[PDB]
Parts: C-alpha cells; structure tokens; sequence
C-alpha cells in the first residue's frame, strides 16, 4: 500500500522505501518528479533551486535534507511549505547507510583537483549519496548549484558515466547586494572579512570583461582584485574549460576562485568567453 | 524507439535503442528481466534465461559484453571464448527477444573515469590477487542496469561472490532491482558448466570432477561439523591428478564480517594446468 501523500501540502518521509514508493505512484498519475538535494539550513540559494524545480509544468518537487557524513529542520520545513513544496525526504543516517559504508563511488580524476585538494574524499562522498538519491527518488530532473561549480561537473560525469536517467539542471548563483555568493558560511565572518571577502566576486566579475583581452588579461585582473584585498588567503584561481579540462585557446571557459577568511573558506566561479 | 518484432530475437547495439525498447516494453505492461553474460553460452547461461522466461508478462534481455574493466593485463581479455553465432542462435532457440551487443566503444566512450569503488569483499577471495576484478564488474553491472533498467536481474550461483557483491551494489545503491540467483548447472558426473571447461584436455577433464566430487562430501560430513566438512573436502581434492588448489573457505552465505553459524557456503578454487576452476556448495553445520 502506497503512503499518504496530500496533495498541495508539504509531506515529509524519512523512510527511503516511503518516498520511493510514493514518487514512483505520482509518476504514473502523470506527475514529473524534480529532485533538489540539500543539506538543510536553507537561505535564498536554496530556494532558487526549489523555483526552478517549481517551474517545469507537471512538477512535483522532492527536497532532500540529508547532511552526509561521508562528505534548523523546522524552520527549513517552513521555508519549503512557503515555497509550495509538495515532498520533504528527510532520512537518518541509518537509513541511508544501514550496511555503513561499503560499496561507494570513486570519482574520476577531477576529484582530487581545485577543491579535491584538502578535501581528496569529499567528492566520492557526494557522488555517493547523490547517486543513492537518484535511486530512491528516481526524478526527471535533479536541480545543483552553480556556486558549487566542480560538485556541478562531477555529477555530470556521474550521470553519463553510469548511463542514469536524469536531466541535471545546474541553477545560477544567488547572491548578496554586493555579489558576494550566498552561502550559511557568509554569517561566521566578522565586518573586515566580510567587506574584504566582496573581493572574491568583484575579481570574478572584472575577469569576465577583461576577457576580450584575452585569458591572461583576464587572470590577470582577478589576481589584481584579490591582491587588493587584506586577510583573503588565495588558495587557486585557475581558468578551465566548461568541463574543467584545460581551457582552449579561444571559446567559452569557467574561472575558478577559492579562499580563506580566518578560519572561513569560500569559493566562487564564472563563465569566461576568451576574446 | 528503433524496431520492436514480438516473438523474435531482436539484436541491439546501442545503449540508446535498448534503453528506448525497454522503456517503450515496460510501458505497455510487460515485465523486464535482464541476463548479463559475457557470452560464449552453454546450459548455465541458459538456465538463467529459462527463469527469467518464466516470471509472468516477462520479456527477457541477455546482454552479451565481454567487459575489458574486469580484466588485467595482458593477456586475458584477448584468450576469453567469444562464439557470437551460436550465442545468437542458442538464444533464438530459446525464444528470447532481446539480445543486447554493446561494443566498448559505447561503453566506456570516456574510457575508465567514474567507477564503482566495492566494499571489503572485493579484497578477497577471487578479488586477492585481482584486486580490480570485481570494481570492473560492478561498474558494469550497474551500467547495464542503468541501460536496461529491468525488474529482475539473474545471475549463476556458481560466481557465488561475485553474486553477493552485486546484493551488496543493489542495496548500497538503493537500486530498483531484485537480485534472482540461479543455482549451477552441472555435467553429468558434477562438473559446474563453465566456458573454461573447454581448456581441459580429456585427463584434465577427468581430474576435474574432485571439485564437485570434494563439496558435496563436505555438504554430506558436515552434520559431524565444520572440520569434518573441510577435511572430507581436502582428502578429495589430495587425491586427485594435478589439480591444484588455490582456496578452499568455509564462511558465513553472506561472506562477510560473520562468523559461520548453522549456514555457510563452501567455496573453491583451482588450477588444472593453466585452468582455473571455482565451485561452491551450500553447507549446513550439523544438519
Ligand atoms: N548561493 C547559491 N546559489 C545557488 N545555489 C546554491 C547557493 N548556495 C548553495 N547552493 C546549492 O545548494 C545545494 C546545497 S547541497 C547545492 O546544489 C549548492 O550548489
Ligand atoms: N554453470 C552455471 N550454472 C549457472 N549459472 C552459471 C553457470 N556458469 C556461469 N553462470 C552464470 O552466467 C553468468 C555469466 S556473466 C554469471 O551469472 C555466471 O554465474
């Protein structure tokens, strides 16, 4: 027997069994089924996503809050109840994991590059649960940030590497007036951090125009933003093409930055056009 | 949808048009049943087929992919049996409808990138001196159950391992699948249906019996316990011509961090001449 689900209401699941079932029932009825992965702590970044799964005519939206370990629930359930958010999958640990960690995902190449380099496991941890996602919930399309740019690409990978069925929609970054990337990291930064992490954007941002220069005069002018901004310890700043692979002679590009603010680690990212 | 026709054997090679066929079938209410083998068919491939004919509504489809990542240099990849025509007319004559005949270049068109990473077991076993063998077949099963997506998938109890491995993929991944094993076809006298029982000369063939011949003495001493069960099994195996054995494990059915209780699987491995055989056997302790 399929669980309850009410339509035009938030329904939360914490059984996988529980929203698989159910998504595979709306399905049938002619729903089509958006997924957007998330690990709770919700702002305006999330929401964008939640909109633009919202958008595609059928849709029946499936937020997950799961927060991997091998990578505020009532106020997040309130925000996704506002936005008209029909199904909140919000699993333990144990049930994801109810063998703990044994077959998993391991990554191409590209996980051990740009953010891979602290963090060498971080990426099979994501591609794991992700996968393991798109099994449960078996959407059409899956909704990813662009803020989290090489996440973004390696998913890609993912999807055409073990020939899944999904659509993965990569959503513009939501932003703060300034430009400064959203993110629940932004509130640990004290006033100076904050106004010298408005770099990172900025950086981004004279980069993009500079490039009818040329992609020196392009890495070159972001370094130059950077270099005027005090406490912003530069991890990379590195020019790729749109797949992350080394960027062309001419064609469109991706620049990426990454950096520490005290104890703080940002990141950013934008499309390049060289020449 | 590229062509469909009912009650014949259609021959797809593009991951695409089994994809579109499977989706289209699975639509209309038929049930998909997937038989992954690497060809070179006998009875044992068969066997499977039969009971994925049998599940009601079923339309069965047997890929055929002789799969570059489960092997290591050199050498191997190159000696594997590969009989096409009469793989495709084994299946016409058991009425299958859908072979599916990847070529690598569809497969792995971005060569080895994202892959399956198995857990523990993979180690061991089989897996000790290959330790990449069963990642390569994990990454292609779920490949293929990607490709396919079917309700059931069937595979041999002989490759008891790699059987629970693919248990193992399906529940870590949360994939929609049941896993269907399928009990060994044996020859007359025991002998587990393999195509490398084609590299057995007729005394080869002969002294291959004693890995049948050695589980099923152990399955029959093991109501005196488990050092009962084992020893029966290596005087068997001592006994025999130039069989050389690699393992011989009693463990607990799941094969992994357990204790063997009332019920274990007993399993082989070993060379007769450059041959090598595996076998396995349910075993109940003093039952
Ligand atoms: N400022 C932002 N703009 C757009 N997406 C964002 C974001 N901050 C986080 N996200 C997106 O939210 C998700 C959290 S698991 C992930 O897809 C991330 O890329
Ligand atoms: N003698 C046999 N009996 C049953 N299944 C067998 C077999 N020999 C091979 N198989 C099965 O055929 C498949 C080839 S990839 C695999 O699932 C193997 O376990």
């Amino acid at each position: 027997a399929i669980p309850a689900f009410h339509p035009g209401e938030l329904n939360v699941y914490s059984a996988p069994g529980d929203v698989a079932d159910v998504s595979r029932a709306l399905r049938l009825t002619g729903r089509r089924v958006m997924l957007v992965p998330t690990m709770g702590a919700l702002h305006e970044g999330h929401l964008a996503l939640v909109r633009a799964a919202k958008r595609v005519p059928g849709s029946v939206v499936v937020v997950s809050i799961f927060v991997n370990p091998m990578q505020t629930p009532d106020d997040d359930l309130a925000q996704l109840r506002a936005e008209g958010v029909e199904i909140a999958f919000t699993p333990t640990t144990a049930a994801m994991y109810p063998d703990g960690l044994r077959t998993t995902v391991q990554p191409g190449p590209l996980a051990a590059e740009l953010e891979g380099g602290p963090r060498p496991t971080h990426f099979a941890g994501v591609l794991t649960v992700v996968l393991k996602l798109l099994q449960i919930v078996r959407p059409d399309r899956v909704f990813f940030g662009e803020k989290d740019y090489q996440q973004l690409v390696l998913i890609r990978q993912l999807v055409a590497d073990f020939n899944l069925d999904v659509a993965v929609v990569g959503v513009p970054t939501v932003r703060e007036a300034d430009g400064l990337a959203m993110s629940s990291r932004n509130r640990y930064l004290d006033p100076a951090q904050r106004a010298a992490a408005v770099a990172l954007s900025a950086a981004l941002t004279a980069a993009a125009h500079a490039a009818t220069a040329g992609a020196q005069a392009a890495l070159d002018a972001a370094r130059a933003v950077l270099d005027a901004a005090p406490g912003v310890a530069v991890d990379y700043l590195e020019l790729r093409d749109i797949g992350l692979g080394p960027m062309p002679l001419n064609g469109s590009g991706r620049l990426l930055v990454a950096a520490r603010l005290g104890t703080t680690r940002l990141l950013d990212n934008i499309a390049i056009e060289i020449g």
